[PDB]
């Protein structure tokens, strides 16, 4: 079996990106955030506390006639942004794109924090991490796609982020025309639950490409890049004005400014990504100082390649028996 499924920017900036899955029988329909720094599937439902619901649509399992609570499971989870939702658990039928899964596990948000609530566009999110990293308890769950994985014709995923445009996600196939070039495949640690990796260098602008290993995780649920305060360092330095700003909480620019590209290495194949990319606009209505999409994962403990720079590349999320990421440009 295969699923195709388009994935859509929630706001002009790319933020996140929702992609609609059916829940249930009938079918319910949520947009989700497929989030491959995690691995637990939720949602907005009907149980969720009332106050903390603001315009998203919600999964009623009692109007599922698939729907079967999962006695005695919890979950609960927080996220590197701060966020959080908790709850309990039903099985009930999953389909993406036109592959089903029959008894997945999909929790059900009692309780969701701010800025779930503040987010009318995101209905819950879908994990893609490694099910090491789900959160139920006692029993833990498997994800959508380790549910899939023995009936997929092949034991992969892919990531096609666009920029300020949709894009897709398909589950069991490579799309030999959605890329240029060649995927270059890479080595990935499933030791922390992550799509972890080491990339090979990068380059700022038109500058020499550098090469040094920085180890890091393919997160589609992450925004923007994080990588070590040096490589950041050097990015921003060749932007007029830029300046990172405690008060604002990172790296600043001037929105005059035209934003050099950012290069990475994948062994020796290199994604770039356009100055455009890394522009995230005004920090508030009206400022003319703008956000920059590269920041530092200092104290984060972690490298995050995030949405700026995952939509760069065509990316191949390679569940075999040994994983591996493969990256192409687009």
């Amino acid at each position: 079996s295969t699923g195709s499924a388009t994935t859509t920017p929630i706001d002009s900036l790319d933020d996140a990106y929702i992609t609609p899955v059916q829940i249930g029988t009938p079918a319910q329909t949520l947009n989700l955030d497929f989030d491959t720094g995690s691995s637990d599937l939720w949602v907005f439902s009907s149980e969720t506390t009332a106050s903390e619901v603001d315009g998203q649509t919600i999964y009623t399992p009692s109007k599922s006639t698939t729907a079967k609570l999962l006695s005695g499971a919890t979950w609960s989870i927080s996220y590197g942004d701060g966020s959080s939702s908790s709850g309990d658990v039903y099985t009930d039928t999953v389909s993406v794109g036109g592959l089903t899964v029959t008894g997945q596990a999909v929790e059900s948000a009692k309780k969701v924090s701010s800025s779930f609530t503040e987010d009318s566009t995101i209905d819950g999110l879908l994990g893609l991490a490694f099910s090491t990293l789900n959160t139920v308890s006692p029993t833990q769950q498997k994800t959508f796609f380790d549910n899939a994985k023995a009936s997929l014709d092949s034991p992969v995923f892919t990531a096609d982020l666009g920029y300020h445009a949709p894009g897709t996600y398909n589950f069991g196939f490579i799309d030999t025309t959605a890329y240029t070039g060649s995927i270059t495949y890479t080595a990935v640690s499933t030791k922390q639950g992550f799509w972890e990796w080491t990339s090979t260098g990068y380059a700022v602008g038109s500058g020499t490409f550098k090469s040094t290993s920085i180890d890091g995780i393919a997160d589609t649920g992450t925004t923007l890049l994080y990588l070590p305060a040096t490589v950041v360092s050097a990015y921003w330095a060749q932007v007029s004005g830029a300046k990172s700003s405690s008060s604002v909480g990172g790296y600043v620019f001037p929105c005059s400014a035209t934003l050099p590209s950012f290069t990475f290495g994948v062994g020796s194949a290199r994604i770039v990504i356009p100055g455009d990319y890394i522009d995230f606009g005004p920090i508030s209505t009206g400022s003319s100082s703008c956000f920059g999409g590269i920041q530092s994962s200092a104290g984060i403990g972690i490298n995050i390649f995030g949405d700026v720079a995952l939509k760069a590349a065509f990316v191949v999320f390679n569940g075999a028996t040994t994983p591996t990421l493969g990256f192409a440009s687009k």
